[PDB]
């Protein structure tokens, strides 16, 4: 019960921590900014000398922090991607496969987010959990911060759970999200900024889009927001609303922002009410450090969160997520996330919008982001598609027709490409 004791028994360097990690093993950790660089950077290390090797990494939504580390492409052959989602990261890393004479290099695992905990846990099953956590507090606890997704969850599961202490982590109340001593395995200590989501330049298609958008979005909504710069912006039209609620996957400087100015309130959602429920945060700075200790912000494991159950139990949700590409069927594409969850679950909800966003094109105006057939798999499919908006309008796609659909998504492509995929569809015989 003396926890000081615990905490130096257990404290060690990141080169002894990793040390002991197997080769031939199953590894996961946390997600974004909830990568712990130190860890991270001393595991790689490893692979580096040659050390370790046949490690599988399984993980959800990469950060520079995993990407300058373990999943640098000279370690591809130790340390194995096998990833969930497709960022920047892998998508660097698939290019250059490729170039190797098409060397498959990242091994795409399948997977529902709402499922992950279940699937890390269970299916696959994870040996080792690393994750950055704040300070411990008087009583003997962790706080995963700005995680909670599957990590709450792995990070029980698993043999071995490896925490990395870092002050700037925010501490951050919620279901899982305290951590014992007893529950750790090992602890490194290193106190540096969180990464940041990059404060991106607004293009100004995103102004038609927003304000479309808020039309759409009733008295007493219940927000989420998708990864990605669009939506994050589009909060900042709905300054002069009240009485919001917020239930989404990801937590950014967007809606934290419509916390900070008491827009939200979270008193007309059935569940959780009265808090601001995340299951993970992407931001900056500014908004980490207002995270912390903050009453009225619970986070809440995916599983929870993403079940489009769950989402429809609150009325009016709104979510809002940015596409890739939409095609003249209504699918779309976001592969050049926890969407089609709260597709679902929006549209379930009493009073609900799913709202899928993009600007209709692409380099400087030449290339349409709207397009006539989408090759493969989709991010959403077609008969789950609710509402997706363009700088040109909006569209709600229940009820209609292959016909009605592909007209009315037409017109929401820039005049420029129109008569093109009216002559695609006629050829594809959509209309």
């Amino acid at each position: 019960m003396d926890i000081r004791a615990l905490y130096d028994e257990k404290l060690t360097t990141p080169e002894e921590a990793v040390s002991s990690i197997a080769s031939g093993s199953h590894l996961s950790m946390g997600m974004f900014a909830a990568e712990p660089p130190a860890l991270l950077k001393a595991l790689a290390d490893r692979a580096t000398r040659g050390d370790i090797g046949d490690l599988r990494v399984y993980y959800f939504e990469t950060a520079k922090i995993a990407g300058d580390t373990i999943l640098r492409y000279e370690l591809n052959n130790r340390i194995k991607p096998y990833s969930m989602f497709v960022t920047a990261v892998e998508r660097a890393l698939i290019r250059r496969g490729i170039e190797d004479g098409g060397r498959k290099v990242v091994n795409y695992v399948p997977s529902n987010f709402h499922q992950a905990p279940r699937l890390l846990a269970e299916e696959i099953g994870i040996d080792t959990f690393m994750h950055t956590v704040s300070p411990m507090d008087c009583h003997g606890y962790f706080s995963l911060g700005v995680g909670n997704d599957y990590s709450s969850r792995i990070a029980r599961s698993a043999r071995r759970f490896i925490v990395e202490v870092n002050r700037y982590m925010p501490r951050v109340q919620g279901e899982a999200a305290a951590i014992h001593i007893s529950e750790v395995d090992a602890i490194v200590e290193n106190h540096v900024p969180l990464i940041e989501m990059p404060v991106r330049s607004a293009i100004p298609e995103y102004t038609s889009i927003s304000h479309i958008i808020a039309d759409l979005v009733p008295d007493g909504a219940c927000l989420q927001m998708g990864v990605g710069a669009l939506p994050n912006l589009v909060c900042g039209v709905l300054k002069d609303r009240n009485d919001l609620g917020i239930h989404t996957d990801v937590l950014n400087p967007g809606l934290v922002d419509l916390i900070r100015r008491g827009v939200v309130t979270n008193q007309r959602k059935t569940l959780d009410r009265g808090r601001s429920v995340f299951t993970f945060a992407m931001g900056q700075q500014e908004m980490y450090e207002y995270l912390n200790d903050h009453p009225a912000i619970f986070s809440r494991p995916v599983d929870y969160v993403n079940d489009p159950h769950i989402i429809a139990q609150n009325d009016n949700v709104v979510s809002i997520n940015a596409t890739l590409q939409i095609d003249l069927t209504g699918a779309c594409n976001s592969e050049h996330g926890g969407q089609l969850d709260f597709v679902r679950g929006a549209y379930a909800s009493k009073g609900g919008r799913s709202i899928i966003a993009t600007p209709s094109t692409a380099a400087k105006g030449t290339v349409s982001r709207i397009i006539p057939r989408i090759d493969g798999p989709v991010t959403t499919p077609r008969i789950d598609t609710h509402y997706i908006v363009t700088e040109f309008g909006a569209v709600n796609l229940k009820g209609l027709s292959s016909t009605e659909r592909a007209l009315r998504i037409i017109e929401l492509a820039h005049p420029d490409f129109r008569d093109e995929l009216t002559q695609a569809a006629k050829k594809m015989h959509l209309i």
